[PDB]
């Protein structure tokens, strides 16, 4: 919370209204785009502000205060600007509003965020040709829950997104501000550079024919890379590890070291090229043989790649197949063949983090299962024929 001075001046120069107006800011308390957009554009506007606190809800004589759960406020009229920082978070009484939601909103899927639920329900309440402008997390631009919003904004107009970065106080989010227009065309991407005026927009790429995919900051050497290798998941079934607690509640689990007994890896034993076979850092242990009864896999020697070290790929061959309470294992197709030590070296190779650090910043914390299956490997390392 608490939106930047120079965040908020930066939105309020994309945003605009015809003369006359309604302009609204959801989630308001005080007003500070009503304020600021005043203050910038001129008071020929109608003002409307909607808070749910009685006790945050402080605005100036000339805005329209008015106390409502904006996700579930139904007014009378449609808007021409929609300007705010939609509260980041999930499911805040809770369960019980949160299925209201759920059948509410058509964009909802898994736990989803409240983000997207007010940016989607900030466009039902623009009037054709209307204009929102807003500050999110990164988030939906590449994970999975958000691949409805995507869709649903990308067909209800045409989406403009600047990538500002961590520029809130506490820094593990990454912002975009979004200028969505109710005028339907495609997706344009802005990066942005922050001096001592603020930030300045930078044309990136357009994708006119945008339908909802995965938004990414795409070069000429990413899109070579991509199209002289064969995506990793076209070689690999990724396959994931069974939770703590399968181990705990599956008999010869010891928490205490004995003979015959190997560690229960995690993320920690994992390093750039090799495995740590010696720290336990879970606490619990299990005879190795008996690991295959939990997932077959941990029986086959293979490929571990990291989703808990960041936005980097982090790889390791697991020779001597133990058991592991997390990341992701690679098993190879049908008829895949393939150089271990070669592939190992290419994924934690120079090259191949500069091309993950490119394509997605820092748009979320940890490398996701559509960003790892893509990954292009040279046809050198594996092939399938
Ligand atoms: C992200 S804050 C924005 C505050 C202020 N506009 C700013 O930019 O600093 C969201 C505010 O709207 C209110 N709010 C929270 N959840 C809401 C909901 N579901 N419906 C309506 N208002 C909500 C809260 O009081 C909260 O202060």
């Amino acid at each position: 919370v608490e939106t930047p001075p120079e965040v908020v001046d930066f939105m309020v120069s994309l945003a605009e209204a015809p003369r006359g107006g309604r302009v609204l800011e959801p989630a308001c308390a005080h007003g500070p785009f009503l304020r600021a957009f005043r203050e910038a554009h001129g008071t020929g506007y109608r003002f409307v502000g909607v808070e749910i606190d009685p006790k945050a809800l402080d605005l100036p004589p000339w805005a329209e205060g008015i106390l409502a759960d904006f996700l579930l406020w139904e007014p009378g009229e449609a808007f021409d600007l929609i300007l705010g920082n939609p509260p980041y978070g999930i499911v805040g009484v809770f369960k019980a509003v949160k299925d209201l939601y759920k059948k509410a909103f058509s964009t909802w899927k898994g736990k989803y965020n409240l983000y997207g639920a007010f940016l989607e329900k900030a466009v039902r309440l623009l009037k054709p040709g209307g204009v929102l402008v807003f500050v999110v997390p990164a988030t939906w631009l590449v994970l999975e829950d958000f691949a409805l919003l995507r869709e649903f904004l990308a067909r209800e107009g045409k989406t403009s997104v600047y990538y500002l970065g961590e520029v809130f106080p506490q820094k593990k989010v990454s912002a975009v501000v979004i200028r969505f227009q109710k005028s339907g065309k495609g997706l344009s991407l802005w990066d942005t550079q922050e001096s001592e005026s603020g930030f300045t927009p930078i044309l990136w790429a357009e994708y006119p024919h945008w339908e909802g995919e995965i938004i990414r900051f795409e070069t000429e050497e990413t899109r070579k890379l991509e199209i002289s290798g064969m995506p990793l998941g076209d070689l690999f079934h990724i396959r994931f590890a069974a939770r703590s607690p399968e181990f705990k509640k599956h008999p010869a689990v010891r928490k205490e070291p004995g003979p015959g007994l190997v560690p229960v890896l995690t993320g920690r034993n994992l390093k750039p090229g090799w495995v740590d076979y010696e720290k336990n850092h879970s606490g619990l242990w299990m005879p190795k043989e008996r690991a295959k009864e939990l997932r077959d896999f941990y029986a086959t020697p293979h490929l571990v790649v990291a989703h808990t070290k960041g936005t980097r790929v982090v790889a390791a061959w697991d020779e001597r197949a133990y058991p592991w309470r997390e990341e992701f294992h690679l098993l190879p197709k049908e008829g895949v063949r393939l150089d271990p030590s070669t592939l190992v070296q290419w994924l934690n190779s120079e090259a191949m983090q500069k091309h993950v650090r490119t394509l997605y910043r820092d748009f979320v914390p940890h490398l996701t299962l559509r960003m790892l299956e893509r990954l292009p490997v040279r046809r050198e390392y594996g092939f399938h024929t």
